[PDB]
């Protein structure tokens, strides 16, 4: 809507006061028109019509347990936007400040989160599986990532395309994490699954048969549940994507780490120049090579490492 721009002040899903950008025109919305065309946050009511109404408060003060999920939604947004725009010069997700809208409060005890093609949408969780997803930073980012890969490379989400792109989530997922620097790691979800259990996640970029998901080539499922495995082989590029930034050994062979920094550099590029709706894993090993080779030279060690890092969990 038509407004001012102002700042509210609230508490997000895991109990943190945080500022919001809103834009005041009666109520206080949140509209935050300092990034791009804007973003928007929906209230979807415990309904599934989207996106819902924009989100309006009379105060400016976003304290109620209600509001928690809406608070973070479009403070995660933010980061997100701010870490594409800072260390990878992309003005949102199509590259030219696309709108960025978000709606909370989907369906009732919905243990998920989703981009829809359009905008981004979050569950409530049940209270013991998950509560609500827009508390993940890393969750966040990894459904606002499809977004880019959907306007860039175009991975179809199906089998081993289906699994690059999941992983490629995983991977900015995280790394926008470690750009918040609040307790970053390299699991996925933490922040908001299984509120009983402590230090568990639904999925581990440095370990992913922790639960369950190959960390090799060997080990990838070849069926077609999950869409031919999307969300499972992933773990078999997530390790690779780990192994870039951190260094080790597996399965016998030695990686030398080159750092997060380093790492989203060479997959930003692969994602926008080199991969294709139909990449499979031998062609997005090729594309991060080329890749580092394009950013660091033939003769690097960045070059290096990303081969031994494909070569570690089996991928030509
Ligand atoms: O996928 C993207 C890219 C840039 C900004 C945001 Br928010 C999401
Ligand atoms: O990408 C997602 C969506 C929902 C939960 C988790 Br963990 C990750
Ligand atoms: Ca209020
Ligand atoms: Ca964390
Ligand atoms: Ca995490
Ligand atoms: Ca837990
Ligand atoms: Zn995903």
């Amino acid at each position: 809507i038509t407004g001012t721009s102002t700042v509210g002040v609230g508490r997000g899903v895991l109990g943190d006061q945080k500022n919001i950008n809103t834009t005041y025109s009666t109520y206080y919305y949140l509209q935050d028109n300092t990034r791009g065309n804007g973003i928007f946050t929906y209230d979807a009511k415990y309904r599934t019509t989207l996106p819902g109404s924009l989100w309006a408060d009379a105060d400016n003060q976003f304290f109620a347990s209600y509001d928690a999920p809406a608070v973070d939604a479009h403070y995660y947004a933010g980061v997100t936007y701010d870490y594409y725009k800072n260390v990878h010069n992309r003005l949102s997700y199509d590259g030219n400040n696309a709108a960025i809208r978000s709606s909370v409060h989907y369906s009732q005890g919905y243990n998920n989160a989703f981009w829809n093609g359009s905008q981004m949408v979050y569950g409530d969780g049940d209270g013991q599986t998950f509560i609500p997803l827009s508390g993940g930073i890393d969750v966040v980012a990894h459904e606002l990532t499809h977004a880019v890969t959907d306007y860039t490379a175009g991975l179809i989400y199906q089998n081993e395309s289906g699994a690059i792109n999941e992983a490629i989530s995983d991977i900015f997922g995280t790394l926008v994490e470690f750009y918040a620097n609040k307790n970053p790691d390299w699991e996925i979800g933490e922040d908001v699954y299984t509120p009983g259990i402590s230090g568990d996640s639904l999925r581990s970029m440095s370990d992913p048969a922790k639960y369950g998901d190959p960390d090799h080539y060997s080990k990838r499922y070849t069926g077609t549940q999950d869409n031919g495995g999307v969300h499972i082989n992933s773990g078999i590029i997530n390790k690779a994507a780990y192994l870039i930034s951190q260094g080790g050994t597996h399965y016998g062979v030695s990686v030398v780490g080159i750092g997060r920094d380093k790492l989203g550099k060479i997959f930003y590029r692969a994602l926008t120049q080199y991969l294709t709706p139909t990449s499979n894993f031998s062609q997005l090993r090729a594309a991060a090579v080329q890749s580092a080779t394009d950013l660091y030279g033939s003769t690097s060690q960045e070059v290096a490492s990303v081969k031994q890092a494909f070569d570690a969990v089996g991928v030509k």
